[PDB]
């Protein structure tokens, strides 16, 4: 090499037969859980292109769809998937540029899911290989409107809030009294049992909120006097749910539950429990006023 220099004649063999295709998965909130589910990703041959003895329509794959999979495991880490398209067994009959397009399938949609709507337009370029004497897929490039760079998609996963509120009402209610609660959230197949979710629980005055954790499944217990509050702050989308108050009528008070999603019809309820609630992408605050009198 040259003086203090050192010489090194290998290059790294980058794969021209095969396509890395990299997902992210962005949150709106950073303590989201990430569902058990695929995402799916499709290549076909572009058939817009203008056909010469120099670019070509694209010679479809035997496995023209490849995937990535998340799981409930994944909360925490990068949330970085990869995953490739395979060229290796496409018969290429000449040097040339083959032309296909990539995209993020969007059919079982996942709650709470915002898909990328990318298309990537992929250029193979087969060259003849001058050792193996026959046209050999080289290299691969793909790009998204003129800049060229790797095959990613960036799909948003949205969650929610569930806020619980005690409201008591009535000259001879007590401002004082801690009201029982229980909450149950129900599994699913993209959120199983035992995952926990974040709450957080509000009282007047100096302290700061508490944290506590539900597990899906189990039931949680939690009390709330007037004017205080528990938010689950990491809520996902597409849970069931129900809050219930214990019964407070031998004590002389009578309970309404009011149900009011941000944007949705705000629903009255007579007595001590919610019915069965899906959680969705609208902040969902619940009310229980608890009336006494004379």
């Amino acid at each position: 090499g040259p003086g203090s220099a050192t010489t090194v004649h290998g290059e790294t063999v980058v794969n021209g037969a095969k396509l890395t295709v990299t997902k992210n998965l962005d949150l709106v909130n950073s303590n989201a859980l990430i569902p058990n589910t695929d995402f799916t990703f499709k290549i076909e041959p572009d058939t817009t292109v203008n056909e010469d003895g120099n670019k070509f329509k694209g010679v479809a794959l035997n496995t023209p769809m490849t995937k990535v999979t998340y799981t409930n495991s994944d909360k925490g880490g990068s949330n970085t998937k990869t995953a490739e398209f395979d060229f290796s067994e496409v018969t290429f009959e000449k040097p040339g540029v083959y032309y296909y397009k990539v995209t993020a399938e969007k059919i079982d949609k996942v709650p709470g899911v915002s898909y990328d709507t990318t298309s990537y337009t992929v250029q193979v370029h087969v060259l003849w290989n001058e050792e193996q004497q026959k046209p050999v897929a080289t290299y691969i490039v793909g790009y998204k409107e003129g800049s060229k760079v790797p095959i990613q998609f960036k799909n948003s996963l949205d969650s929610t809030t569930l806020t619980v509120k005690k409201k008591v009402s009535g000259t001879g209610g007590d401002r004082s009294k801690d009201f029982n609660f229980g909450l149950t959230l129900k599994a699913n197949q993209y959120y199983k049992a035992s995952e926990k979710v974040m709450i957080e629980k509000t009282t007047k005055g100096g302290q700061a909120p508490v944290q506590t954790e539900a597990s899906i499944d189990q039931l949680y217990h939690f009390t709330l006097k007037d004017g205080e509050s528990i938010k689950v702050t990491n809520l996902p989308v597409g849970v069931d749910y129900v809050v219930t108050e214990d019964d407070y009528k031998s004590e002389k008070y009578t309970t309404n539950v009011e149900v009011s999603p941000q944007d949705g019809a705000v629903k009255n309820i007579a007595g001590n429990s919610t019915e069965q609630e899906t959680s969705t992408d609208k902040d969902m605050t619940i009310t229980f006023t608890n009336k006494k009198v004379f």
